[PDB]
């Protein structure tokens, strides 16, 4: 399949070279597959979901998204215009206010919640989460995210928009995840990226184009926008059968493309997410 026209970002991770504006993917697009976005919520009636989404559990008073970040990630994974993984099913849960915040309890919960709720849905194919959060160090938050990828789901975190190194910041700094920095357009890193030895690949992260709330669409740039990225290509390459959920990671960098980006500092790897489609 080609998608025309479509958001760089997509057309960066089926190419070898930056600059091309069309998506090629398989048919298959990621069916059979689950992706968990823990976030602000997934406005689930957007007409780009297709009814593929649905609202799991909230951890507040209501399982809207009252802030977009959720929704535009959600978007990433799996939108029919704007998503890797155009034919997933997305489940949303809730950890973070309407104002992008929440608890280190409250996240942890969310991610012990997902290790048991799948074993209630039907993922033949298998099941990924997305985490586009993060904050300071915490054992405990990087204990919760190693038990999600030990329970047999693929987990993506996001790197971090501090340009620093990623080993202060949590759940970026379990080694047992995959850690997701970006990048932009022109192949360079992202300003704002955090790095260092603990991160596993790059995504396109800067000015990503994607759902909204209230039925729109917006752009928007963090590492928050790379992770979607790596979590729709791991459902792609799962319902394909190239890899498995505990070896997703390693798959993905063993398979990226090598040295294309600037700016990375010495230690940090020089991966580019790439889903090695041949028509
Ligand atoms: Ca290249
Ligand atoms: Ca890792």
């Amino acid at each position: 399949a080609a998608q025309t026209n479509a958001p760089w970002g997509l057309a960066r991770i089926s190419s070898t070279s930056p600059g091309t504006s069309t998506y090629y993917y398989d048919e298959s697009a990621g069916q059979g597959s689950c992706v968990y976005v823990i976030d602000t919520g997934i406005e689930a009636s957007h007409p780009e979901f297709e009814g593929r989404a649905q609202m799991v559990k909230t951890y507040y008073y209501s399982s809207r998204d009252g802030n977009g970040h959720g929704t535009h990630c959600a978007g990433t994974v799996g939108s029919r215009t704007y998503g890797v993984a155009k034919k997933t099913q997305l489940f949303g849960v809730k950890v973070l206010d309407d104002n992008g915040s929440g608890q280190y309890s409250t996240i942890i919960a969310g991610m012990d919640f997902v290790a048991s709720d799948k074993n209630n849905r039907n993922c033949p194919k298998g099941v990924v989460a997305s985490l586009s959060l993060g904050g300071g160090y915490s054992s405990s938050v990087n204990s919760a995210a190693a038990r999600l990828q030990s329970s047999g789901v693929m987990v993506a975190v996001a790197a971090g928009n501090n340009n620093a190194d990623a080993r202060n910041y949590s759940p970026a700094s379990e080694p047992s995840v995959c850690t997701v920095g970006a990048s932009d357009r022109y192949d360079r890193r992202s300003s704002f990226s955090n790095y260092g030895s603990v991160l596993d690949i790059f995504g396109p992260g800067t000015d990503i184009l994607s759902t909204w709330i209230g039925g729109s669409t917006r752009s928007i740039s963090g590492t928050s926008m790379a992770t979607p990225h790596v979590a729709g290509l791991a459902a792609y390459l799962m319902t394909l059968g190239k890899t498995t959920a505990a070896s997703a990671c390693r798959y993905i960098a063993d398979t990226a493309n090598k040295g294309d980006l600037s700016n990375i500092p010495f230690g940090t790897v020089n991966l580019l997410a790439y889903n090695n489609y041949q028509a």
